């Protein structure tokens, strides 16, 4: 049926199939499904998730209006993503006015002020996380990073979200690491949408429920215990109050998203640097001699010496760039609205493609290289931060960005600062994007690791 | 699941049973579960309708801010309602803004300016009324009066919502009376309310496609002949353009809408009134030596003359009370809000159990008797008109309840002035109300019928 | 998923769309989907409704084996279908044993002795359709067969089916006659058959319940007024009986599938047969001459002077090739098993393609002309009964075969003994077949009819 | 709807509610509705698992014919189950001839040769069994059994349903173990059975993808690296072949549910005899001087010397009297039928209440005893076999029975030959049923253990 929107207000785009729409053409990735649509239909295109229309925007001041000017007004929320059960109280997911509660009363706690009193913890397990790498590199075997990373972002995780200590790869019984660990149906929710309300009467929540069930009475010990500077705690105050407080539940919500939203976005970038990093020697060395220069002595970071690193700021930026592994935005339009001279109805998804305009020839000189000169201080003015947008833009962006980039910096600095990191005969020269559904390589990174 | 939400805030209620909600108590109908909770639950009760929480409110107060001081803000559409298809564009159905713009491109039309102008389309219907009813009053047999008063209800309508003129009795062929007469399945609407969206993908519509197929090309017809005073034309001239157009589409489905408020209420109410009056022949005489008078020698009722008659409006008002046809109104809770001393959060459904509160012996002495004095300009003034509410009350009232009043009022001027209307053998004394779902008698009204 | 079977077998056919399947290719009919298969194909194929796979045969040894050899062992149903109600009683919808019974207890109902008996009544009801014509032919208007030739089909089927006698053309506001008059979501049944039960238990009755509501009372007041040589006295007669008796509900289930097997297929070949005797004058003459032999002075028909006429059975039967209104056969594979050399698995669907094998130059010269000879006793003899199935073939073939030929032959002597027709000017030459579902043509047949 | 069954064959039961049916009164657990509908209506009952009619039968008569004489005619299937996805192949799934096929191809791996042919596998576990409990009895610290119980029946499924070799408690981190652990929504399956197949069509499988996943690669490691005498080396066997082999798929589905109807099975059992032999030191130091007669020196159990255990055998049979653990035993009637006297019509699920059975005092004196001499060669003929059904009867019965019994008795014998079991203080005395869905305890089974 809603098949014939974009045709009525001259939107062009792929014309869809009934029921299924565009999606038989995510079979070579969102990423250059977005990228061919681009090419073909230029600067807005239209295209359909079932019978979900989504109108495509690339125009820096469109995408302004929507994400800053009228995010309040038109566009607040995300794709409706179900079915979910109690996680409807969790910030990514909450609508309108719930979620604007929710962003006011967590916002305190992802200050660069918080962040700097968490930096001691998210140093602890750099430490950890070296001593896991030594045993790889002395054992003279090329490393999975994925494992030895994968086990850094969920490290620092569990101590900053709820204040447990584990060294997950060699304590991996912990009764917390088991739960913790229970992180392709979504293409049907989408042919089929009408069938999310189903499951939840079914109370089949996509969040099973022992973990759900763990955490909730696992907090309440924690908090019925101290009744620590962690993202549990600070939310613990919180609710110790304008809005009303958060409720019990929904600070086990905004834990669980956290754990999700951190977890294989860290471990994923930190890849894409390292195997950047060894397909680059040069700019490896030129961040060690930086490393070093700051923290010499391989002296350790701080939270006011990490910030001092300028390259190492360029090396991640420009690493998110390649790889924006969210790589849309999305918001509804909830009114019939106007925009930058154009009427776009209620009901539409609008969307950003953050990884093709990260990849866009006609912003970005050689977009498919590694040139971290881009973010230099000199060329730095000239990007614009409606087109580049790893972590968003607006009311609405990443909350966790300044926690996120320091976290990755301290694992960076740390891991530099002790090894260097060479492909191997079985390092995937060139990565491979994953054709599947989040922003991953295809094959895993494995490189040489030596010791300084 | 969420049949625990009542208990917290603490408002009595049935208690649920699981999927069902208290579906089961609907047994005795309505209006009977209605009466039996304000009885022993007081002010304020909770039900739930599967998992749908129902929220009765009773105080006057109450009522007035819901429907009236935060209509707009929080109090704006009924219970979601499908599955629709187009019909989600009748002013009925649609929602917030796009109901906003709907009520104001119609207002206009239901003007008593209007009204005045519509009068000798509906007079001369009546006319067809009573010949309808000669035939059956010379014939010496009881009369069924949903027929012959049905099929003056969806003559009007014929004739006001399209122009076309058809005595659906005697002209039962027209290819226009069969299409029209295409006017159980809403309880699993409400256990299963997760299969309205499957039905909407599955164009499995809940006004079948033909008759919208048809009255869609036949005002496609009449829009390109005329390209007349009936709310076709009123229409017709409006989207001859503050909000848009009202789209072609858009015409037809307030057309079917307006069909639908229209038909049976009429019918049933003229029905209620007739079996009133018979079973109270001494407010028929008198209802009968006032039409006479204002209309000496059977004057043909006109505009100003129904206005004249304030018996007449006081028999209809007292039997609206009676029997409210709609039963209950409703709003959804569109925000968490504190109203009148109460908290009421997002979601929850707010009714207004009108035939338990037009029966309750609070407000009205001796509820059960038909009393038309109730409505005396002596007593009318003790009247609450947020505890009578036949038409409900605020901006989302009947918009078309002048025109029902002077429709009704019409047919029953005439019909009075040429017949009296005395109980048969057959009659149903006393009248039981229909422990199904629409306010309807259980038995049908038959009557004798002589002529003056 | 299930779209590998075909592939694993070596059995050629289209690829599979994920979910679809194969259906957006039925977007030019079924029959010219199938004449394109095989053509392509050969003698087997194999597409996809949705997940089902259909396996389609054109082998007249393999046909056999399926509709007869092994009919009871493995295919004896077709395909499931719904959501039905209580019509899971009706002969054409049961399964197995079910089925075996129905069968048996509606077998002698259907015999040459009891359609002998029946003939009076079917002749009585020509009569009305003669001046039905009549009226149309003497004032020189061009007819719409399908009018005065469906008022015929469902003429025949009251009184045969239920006993009541309409001339439903000019008495059209008979109870009867509205009720059975309440004769595009099917193909949603298919991408989505996992929602058939969803209606099931939700009472969404494919064949509505006013409907049924009526002949179940209607036939309960018949069988308790006589308590005449209709279907339903024959019924009546057998529940006075080896299988059980047929329950009250199973006649009536048993009523409403002859009359929907019955209506639109003796409408549609009576109006094809028209077409073809107006575009063939020669054998329309030839026809009449034929008539008027064997019944001279325009004698009435009777049984046996019916079986008489030759050419006139040599008319429709070449009539019931060119058009097999059903199109195809299909029985559900109900064991793995093996047949005429050829694997086939459990669950698949085999398909018998009529239209296509009736318009197959390998079995037919000339096939899209109208050749009646083809069915001369001279060349009858080379014809294959299992390429020749317009009325399937096997235990479960047309139980009322016999009887719609009767009643055809019946409509077709008296409506040529009366009139010619000649094609108009806005006859459709040549007639194209309803790309739709049903087996009709695209634009009604329109003729001349004048008088001998 | 189909609510109205049992009422028209007279047959008693509890009153349904629409929709759910019978289900509310499963809040006191399966075991308690079964003996309350005993005690209330006799010999034969039905009830409603929402719209499915369920026919309760405790004649043993009646139960010989449904499980026996007519299983392969009309009762040769269970409750339909889904939505399994590929598991469809499992021998406990698969229905009629698929069943039958499954049936004979399994079969001689579970004969008493084969069996003995295990039992030197099985006894290895057996010592990691107790030098599991060594270590906690070493340590005064009272056991929670089902955790050593639980491990033990885990490690055997290993290493005979594939091979492998793992001390479960102290080798945790094994990649097979993790995957092997992936061991309420049910209750949904019933009120809404309609929902299955949509999630078959949605791949949504009740067996999760990874675990299926691992097994399928996992054995087509081991296939093709011996390419040992474990269930799975007996099933690679039978398919170097009459019915066909056992597809590559149709193995692993078969190891799958394998492990499913064998790890908390066993583990249970284990449980319930351990609190028994606790709670009647008697009957332990009995059994324990048996072992210790059969077996010397603390002597290794053989598959020949546990088979002499004759009171080892009474206990363990006295136990699974008292706890069958799975409750009931269904088969689907799958034509109309009569049997010993009734009328069972087409789709009613059949039911043998066994746990009820087992604890009618009408066969068993003191049924709430633990009675071990119930079971003594004397007594032992004096018992029903189709009212004491632990393991089924018939043709379908459990087929991995006598491994079952080996199994745990090659643990008790061992497990007694070195310790005593003694309550604890925190021992359930007595021991509770848990009132949720399969048959265990509502607390775990905790006791002291001491070294003889
Ligand atoms: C390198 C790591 C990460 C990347 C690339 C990333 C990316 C993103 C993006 C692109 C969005 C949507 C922005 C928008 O819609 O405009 C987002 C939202 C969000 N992220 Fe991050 N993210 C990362 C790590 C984290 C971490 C560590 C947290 C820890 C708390 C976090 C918490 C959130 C939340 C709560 C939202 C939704 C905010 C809202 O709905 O108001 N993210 N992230
Ligand atoms: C005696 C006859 C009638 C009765 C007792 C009646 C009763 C009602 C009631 C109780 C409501 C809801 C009010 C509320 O929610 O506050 C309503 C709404 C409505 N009625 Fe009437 N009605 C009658 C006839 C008509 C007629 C003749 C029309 C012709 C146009 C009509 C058009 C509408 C519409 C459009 C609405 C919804 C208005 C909106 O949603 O903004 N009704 N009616
Ligand atoms: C010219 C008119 C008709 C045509 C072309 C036609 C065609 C067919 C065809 C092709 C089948 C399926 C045969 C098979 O699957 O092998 C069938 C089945 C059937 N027809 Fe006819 N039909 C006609 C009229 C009628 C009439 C008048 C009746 C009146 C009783 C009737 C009753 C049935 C029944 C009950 C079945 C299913 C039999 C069973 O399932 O055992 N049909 N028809
Ligand atoms: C003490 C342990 C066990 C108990 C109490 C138990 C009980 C049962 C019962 C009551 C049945 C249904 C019988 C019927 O419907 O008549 C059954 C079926 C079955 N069991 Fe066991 N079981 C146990 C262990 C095992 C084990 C260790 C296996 C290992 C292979 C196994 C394999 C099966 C299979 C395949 C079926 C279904 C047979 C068929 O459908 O043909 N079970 N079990
Ligand atoms: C769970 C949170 C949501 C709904 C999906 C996310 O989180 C994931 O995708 C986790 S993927 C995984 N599952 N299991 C394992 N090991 N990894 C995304 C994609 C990502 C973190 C960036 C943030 C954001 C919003 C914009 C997005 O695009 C998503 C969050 C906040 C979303 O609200
Ligand atoms: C209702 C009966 C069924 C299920 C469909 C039929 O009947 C129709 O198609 C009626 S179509 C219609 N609907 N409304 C109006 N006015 N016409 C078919 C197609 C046809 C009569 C030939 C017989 C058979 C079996 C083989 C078929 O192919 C169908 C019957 C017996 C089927 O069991």
């Amino acid at each position: 049926h809603s098949h014939g929107l974009f045709k009525k207000l001259g939107i062009p785009g792929p014309t869809p199939l009934p029921f299924l729409g565009n999606i038989l053409s995510y079979h070579k990735g969102f990423c250059m499904f977005d990228m061919e649509c681009h090419k073909k239909y230029g600067k807005v295109w239209g295209f359909y998730d079932g019978q979900q229309p989504v109108l495509a925007i690339t125009d820096p001041d469109m995408i302004k209006t929507v994400l800053v000017k009228e995010c309040y007004s038109v566009f607040t929320n995300r794709r409706p993503f179900g079915p979910v059960g109690f996680m409807k109280s969790a910030i990514s997911i909450a609508e309108d006015e719930e979620w604007k509660r929710l962003r006011s009363l967590l916002s305190p706690t992802f200050t660069s002020g918080k962040l700097k009193e968490m930096v001691p913890i998210i140093a602890q397990y750099g430490d950890v996380l070296v001593r896991n790498l030594r045993r790889e590199a002395e054992t003279g075997k090329p490393v999975t990073l994925k494992d030895v990373f994968g086990a850094y972002s969920m490290d620092v995780i569990t101590s900053t979200s709820f204040g447990v200590n584990i060294d997950s790869l060699n304590n991996p019984q912990d009764p917390f690491v088991e739960n913790t660990k229970k992180l392709p149906f979504f293409l049907s929710i989408t042919v089929f949408p009408f069938l999310i309300p189903i499951l939840e009467v079914l109370n089949i929540c996509v969040f099973p429920r022992e973990v759900t069930n763990f955490l909730r009475k696992s907090v309440k010990r924690m908090k019925e215990s101290r009744l620590r500077v962690d993202f549990l705690q600070l939310m613990i105050d919180s609710q110790n109050s304008s809005h009303k407080a958060l409720s019990d539940l929904e600070l086990v919500a905004q834990s669980i998203i956290f754990i999700f939203a951190g977890y294989e976005t860290t471990s994923s970038v930190l890849s894409f640097i390292m195997y950047e990093l060894a397909t680059h020697p040069d700019v490896q060395q030129k961040l060690q001699e930086e490393i070093d220069a700051v923290l010499p002595n391989k002296a350790p970071p701080t939270y006011d010496t990490v910030l001092q690193m300028e390259y190492l700021d360029m090396v991640v930026n420009e690493t998110l760039r390649l790889f924006p592994i969210a790589m849309r935005l999305e918001r509804v339009c909830k009114k019939d609205v106007e925009i930058n001279g154009m009427f776009i109805p209620k009901g539409v998804v609008v969307m950003i493609p953050s990884y093709a305009l990260h990849r866009d020839p006609k912003y970005w000189t050689e977009p498919e290289k590694f040139l971290p000169e881009r973010f230099s201080k000199k060329n730095k003015d000239n990007i614009d931060p409606y087109i580049y947008t790893p972590f968003g833009s607006g009311p609405r962006n990443c909350i966790g960005m300044r926690f996120a980039l320091m976290n990755m910096k301290l694992a960076l600095i740390r891991v530099l600062q002790n090894f260097s990191f060479k492909p191997c005969k079985e390092t995937q020269i060139p990565l491979k994007l994953s054709l599947g559904g989040l922003l991953q390589p295809e094959k895993p990174v494995v490189l040489k690791v030596e010791s300084r």
